[PDB]
């Protein structure tokens, strides 16, 4: 009726016509073998596939039965571990070895700094993700709190040059940090010119170079007046733009217009939890932005050529002027309807992502005809990000997938790397064997403690109460996590090889205690961490020119820090551990977050966007966040912390709130059940103990579908 047949497969006209008329061409694959490929790839992988996900299941009803057949509620935790390894949940780990990875490109074996995650439903936030490569400090500190906004330095309809001044010297104290002179302040500076090769910057009564010469990478302009110098610090590069003509060069002692940061190294095209994609069009719309990243003819607006800088010797060279690009899959668990077989059932959407991205990521190892010829990978690689794998056998099942597909359209064999979320505790306890599985195509772990999160609220529902959501990321498990994931992939030999990555910052409006308190992360030897925004790319930067992440990583070798015991400690509340009031708080934090998020998703497709939570912070949540929330209310529900009519007026009572935050939006109240999004954030609620591993997608998905249909009356 719609359906192409290939095979058992009836695929979805609007795909089908993508792939052909788009995808396919450049690529040299004849359409006919690639067709023939995924319907044998999806036939001969679904049942593995299944068979993992039946597993899970096998798994936590062991779990739950566990934990509802005991009474001690002090956990003896060498009965649970022991339990665990019986059951085949805790794996022997291997022995140590070395990652074997190649191909890799140097903004991920090398450099550290901050990587930029967005959905790449959205085609401008891509394109911005895309050029967020480069950004400008100066923007980044006036337009955010990092710069308080203090009497007389208020940001109004036009500049404020009070504010402008605390930029100015805000920035001036990053660079003596950064890129130190032999003598005096970048403060003080009145010009800068180059002599022989090397920088000189004039002082009030004498001249100077750095400290370190060779943090002096290149310039633009005449060597006698510059319009631009190019330094370097602990390989990220930093831009001073020269111009006392322009509207704050005027006001700069040294006729600095601004300083402009290596930001976003790299950047994660996310499919999976920042986007709502329910049908064949909507996949189609993700998979037409992707392919016209790596085409490098997306345009919304236009991705950004190479950088042009002379070097100090006077010779001439160029620097990439965009992110290195990953795109993140979908996981194991959901199907989707774009194909469905013979029979009406749906077809494993992870299967199809890892066909379809990885089709489309050929025309991005290839020279752009267009804004280019900027090559993604040079080093001939796709960095595909792997969510919610749970173990090394889900590990190796992805191998299998990315070598079969390499196969199906004529790749060589580890062309597909894997960026390995570890953010389901099965992943947490089995690491090393987990890194191993795939120790020929890992090109990072990364700690997704928000899906991990939420991970452990379902996986321990039965054993009691959990903590607040606030008090998760303080928990011994999620600091004990933190520090396993680390000191696993070194031990691995990832330092020089691989990234090291921690978690999202999803405080957008936070900026000041994001500078401050975000550090701990490459203090922690992470060579990465997530951020939401190029104003947070740049921002995070910063941190990596005050942290010398390859140096913290060479001091952490062979530390042992964090203990199987310390993973597996439950985040169970503490015997009346909150008073009434608290305990309503928490209830209308996490509906408000729940609705907030949910109506968007529902009824506008939209899957990440800000909304405020009991206190009025902006966050940029996405699914893991919702899965989280709803975890939560589901835990404190089972166990009589709250009743049903707690939940239910909390929603009803959050609800005309989330209308007045979002005044083509439908309201939810009064009539909350005629409102299908209403419907969906309470389903999530009073269900969440019962979907898989507390997973959102089931419920979203058929809500969102339940809503298009509607709309199509
Ligand atoms: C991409 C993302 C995540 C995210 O997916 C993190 C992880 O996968 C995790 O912690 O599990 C969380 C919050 C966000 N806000 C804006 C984008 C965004
Ligand atoms: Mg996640």
């Amino acid at each position: 009726t719609d359906r192409v047949s290939v095979g058992n497969l009836r695929i979805a006209r609007v795909l089908y016509d993508f792939v052909n008329n788009e995808a396919l061409p450049g690529t040299d694959i004849d359409p006919d073998s690639f067709w023939a490929g995924v319907d044998k790839v999806v036939a001969d992988l679904t049942p593995q596939n299944q068979a993992l996900l039946n597993a899970r299941d096998e798994l936590q009803a062991q779990i739950d039965k566990w934990h509802r057949r005991r009474v001690i509620e002090p956990i003896d935790m060498d009965a649970y571990r022991q339990f665990l390894t019986e059951i085949g949940y805790l794996l022997p780990e291997p022995d140590d070895f070395t990652i074997t990875t190649s191909g890799v490109d140097a903004e991920i074996t090398t450099t550290a700094g901050p990587q930029l995650v967005v959905p790449v439903l959205n085609a401008r936030f891509a394109l911005n993700a895309a050029n967020a490569r480069w950004g400008s400090l100066y923007d980044a500190l006036y337009g955010t709190d990092v710069i308080p906004e203090t009497d007389g330095a208020e940001k109004g309809p036009t500049y404020n040059k009070v504010r402008g001044d605390k930029v100015i010297a805000y920035a001036r104290k990053f660079l003596d940090d950064s890129v130190p002179l032999s003598s005096g302040s970048f403060g003080d500076a009145t010009g800068f010119t180059v002599q022989d090769g090397q920088l000189v910057v004039a002082l009030p009564d004498k001249s100077t170079g750095l400290a370190n010469p060779g943090q002096f990478a290149g310039y633009t302009g005449a060597a006698e007046s510059p319009t631009s110098v190019l330094l370097i610090n602990h390989g990220l590069h930093i831009e001073i733009l020269i111009d006392p003509e322009s509207q704050v060069g005027t006001t700069d002692r040294a006729g600095v217009k601004d300083v402009i940061l290596e930001s976003a190294i790299t950047t994660i095209m996310d499919f999976e939890d920042s986007v709502a994609a329910v049908d064949a069009a909507d996949k189609v719309l993700g998979y037409r932005n992707w392919l016209g990243l790596n085409k490098g003819d997306l345009a919304a607006r236009v991705l950004n050529r190479d950088r042009n800088y002379t070097a100090p010797g006077g010779g001439q060279f160029t620097l990439p002027g965009r992110s290195l690009m990953f795109v993140r899959n979908v996981g194991h668990l959901m199907t989707n309807d774009a194909i469905v077989d013979t029979d009406g059932s749906e077809v494993f959407e992870g299967i199809m992502d890892a066909l379809f991205t990885g089709l489309i990521a050929i025309h991005g190892l290839k020279a752009s005809d267009v804004n280019g010829p900027l090559i993604n990978s040079r080093t001939g690689s796709i960095y595909i990000v792997k969510p919610k794998m749970h173990g090394p056998a889900e590990v190796a099942f992805t191998c299998e997938l990315f070598s079969r597909v390499e196969d199906v359209l004529g790749l060589p064999q580890n062309t597909m790397k894997i960026g390995i979320m570890d953010e389901e505790r099965r992943t947490t306890v089995n690491l090393k064997a987990c890194i191993k599985a795939a120790a020929d195509r890992v090109v990072f772990i990364n700690t997704g403690f928000l899906d991990r999160t939420g991970d452990e609220i379902h996986t321990s529902m039965e054993a009691g109460p959990m903590v607040r959501k606030g008090t998760m990321k303080s928990q011994p498990w999620i600091l004990a996590y933190e520090d396993h994931n680390v000191d696993a992939g070194l031990a691995a030999g990832f330092s020089g090889r691989a990234q090291v990555g921690k978690g999202m910052w999803t405080m957008t409006e936070l900026m000041a205690d994001m500078v401050e308190t975000k550090i701990a992360q490459p203090r922690a030897g992470a060579s990465t961490a997530w951020v939401p925004s190029p104003t947070a790319a740049t921002l995070h930067a910063l941190h990596y020119h005050q942290v010398d992440v390859a140096a913290v990583q060479q001091g952490l070798a062979g530390k042992r820090r964090a203990t199987i015991e310390q993973l597996l400690t439950i985040p169970l509340a503490k015997e009346l551990a909150w008073a009434p009031d608290e305990i309503r708080e928490e209830v209308d934090n996490n509906c408000q977050s729940i609705l907030g998020y949910v109506v968007r998703w529902v009824d506008q497709g939209v899957g990440a966007s800000k909304v405020p939570d009991i206190h009025d912070v902006a966050l940029m949540e996405d699914r893991a966040t919702l899965r989280i929330s709803s975890q939560l209310l589901a835990n404190w529900l089972r166990h009589g912390v709250i009743t049903s009519a707690d939940v239910r007026a909390s929603l009803e009572r959050m609800a005309p709130l989330v209308d007045r935050q979002n005044a083509a939006y439908r309201p939810m109240a009064p009539n909350f059940d005629d409102s299908i999004a209403f419907l969906a954030a309470q389903e999530l609620i009073l269900s969440g103990a019962q979907q898989p591993n507390g997973y959102t997608e089931p419920i979203l998905h058929r809500r969102r579908r339940e809503f298009k249909a509607r709309a199509a009356e």
